[PDB]
């Protein structure tokens, strides 16, 4: 029998891992019924936690309960990057000759890792994931990265490959990874620009792709840091800190364990929206013992963020004027992240492209796993 390779989404927040067998792609859960897996290790006295399990317990174990490695991985510790994110996260960040390693407490002792070790972490759970699905140890894997990670951050993900025993047969980007997804490269003669919008994970990006004779050249990347996954959460937050002043008469926004449990819930409710027009909010003893439960419906999620979805259009029209293209010169339009599935953030997109279709078949919380998947057998098939 021939072995199949997978295609490794490697997320900041949430991995996703594919395989293509027998003509389709088949985007494989992990043991929780998850089709996307936390990128979260956490560590305790006996055991190191990887996914669900991990994410799970982050409450109490904040400073051990690793996160974020994406935002570290092939960065230098003085990168000012590193620095300002280092003041929101609870976990140990050290130096180690301007390289920053996390550090914390496993097994009774202080354990310090590279970036690409904690990422390494995250692609064994993935290939294990994968491994559970296929009954045979999986080591050949393409991995996707943002297209603007320069080649000390595409190396280091390389190298979390390695670590977890792949063999990396390509680092794709992950704009690249949802045009392959589509089929884009595979439309005959004729160039074909694409432009992939990608909002609701860890940074919103857009990318200009032109493909020709199934060359792939990236023509620009722009976006907002301030529109990424967390940006959303914490406008759900601060909404929620509104109603919890107004309903139990108090301010809870300096309580940290506070904000931290209310921010779990609505990074939660959040994505629940995909499946149910309204999600429930049910946090016990959120402050001073009271209870919080609340509900949060489509509708008000879509107001409450209105501005939020508006300001993804700068960068649009930034990344057609580097890409020296006119909006009319883009062939095909492509949603990636879990926001672009809100009719409302689509009708934004066709509007300002003047009418234009979206492609949005593919669930784009799964297209750049499904694309990385295609790509993978491809490479093996060859
Ligand atoms: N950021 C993120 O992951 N999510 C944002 C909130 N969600 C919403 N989905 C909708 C929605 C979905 C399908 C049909 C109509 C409406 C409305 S608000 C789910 C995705
Ligand atoms: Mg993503």
């Amino acid at each position: 029998a021939k072995a199949a390779a997978i295609g490794i989404d490697l997320g900041t927040t949430y991995s996703c891992v594919g395989v293509f067998q027998h003509g389709k792609v088949e985007i494989i859960a992990n043991d929780q019924g998850n089709r996307t897996t936390p990128s979260y290790v956490a560590f305790t006295d006996t055991e190191r936690l990887i996914g669900d399990a991990a994410k799970n317990q982050v409450a109490l174990n904040p400073q051990n309960t690793v996160f974020d490695a994406k935002r570290l991985i092939g960065r230098k510790f003085g990168d000012p990057v590193v620095q300002s994110d280092m003041k929101h996260w609870p976990f140990q960040v050290i130096n180690d000759g301007d390289k920053p390693k996390v550090q914390v407490s496993y097994k009774g002792e202080t354990k310090a890792f590279y970036p690409e070790e904690i990422s390494s972490m995250v692609l064994t759970k993935m290939k294990e994931i994968a491994e559970a699905y296929l009954g045979y140890p999986v080591t050949n894997a393409v991995i996707t990265v943002p297209a603007y990670f320069n080649d000390s951050q595409r190396q280091a993900t390389k190298d979390a490959g390695v670590i977890a025993g792949l063999n990396v047969l390509r680092i794709i980007n992950e704009p690249t990874a949802a045009a392959i997804a589509y089929g884009l490269d595979r439309t005959g003669k004729g160039e074909r620009n694409v432009l992939i919008f990608d909002l609701g994970g860890g940074t919103f990006d857009v990318s200009i792709l032109t493909i020709d004779d199934g060359i792939f050249e990236v023509k620009a990347t722009a976006g907002d840091t301030h529109l990424g996954g967390e940006d959303f959460d914490n406008r759900l937050v601060n909404h929620f800190v509104e109603e919890f002043k107004r309903k139990h008469k108090k301010d809870i926004s300096q309580n940290k364990r506070a904000v931290r449990r209310l921010r779990t819930a609505c990074e939660r409710a959040k994505r629940t929206l995909s499946s149910s027009t309204q999600a429930s909010l049910e946090i016990d003893s959120l402050f001073e013992g009271i209870d919080f439960y609340t509900s949060i419906t489509r509708a008000r999620f879509e107001e409450l963020c209105s501005d939020l979805f508006r300001s993804t259009l700068e960068p649009v029209e930034k990344a057609l004027r580097d890409a020296k293209l006119d909006k009319a010169q883009i062939h095909d339009l492509v949603l990636v992240g879990g926001s672009t599935r809100i009719p409302k953030v689509q009708k934004l997109l066709q509007d300002f492209f003047n009418g234009r279709d979206l492609n949005k078949s593919i669930n784009p919380d799964e297209a750049v796993a499904y694309g990385a998947a295609v790509q993978a057998a491809i490479l093996i098939k060859s």
